[PDB]
């Protein structure tokens, strides 16, 4: 599917919180922790849910844990989209 952007994660977050602007904080909140901008987790949990379903991402369930900033979630998503789904692996020990 299509990767993700800051404007995306922001709006979906905005919809979750119920704000009237994808980026109400202003803009200087791309590298600020969710708790540092005003997000708790419950809202993020919902937003992340819509993303995993809307984008169909699934690199790691713990991605939400490490995800402290928006660039994190977006990174995990963009990484999933760019990854183009997994494939187990393919070591080199045959012919």
């Amino acid at each position: 599917m299509t990767l993700l952007t800051l404007s995306d994660l922001l709006t979906l977050l905005r919809e979750c919180a119920g704000e009237e602007e994808s980026i109400d904080l202003g803009g200087d909140v791309e590298d600020v922790a969710f708790d540092a901008l005003g997000y708790d987790s419950l809202a993020l949990l919902n937003t992340v849910g819509r993303i995993e379903r809307d984008y169909g991402v699934q690199l790691g369930d713990d991605a939400v844990e490490k995800a402290t900033t928006p660039r994190a979630l977006i990174e995990m998503t963009n990484a999933s989209l760019t990854g183009a789904s997994p494939s187990a692996g393919g070591a080199a020990r045959d012919k």
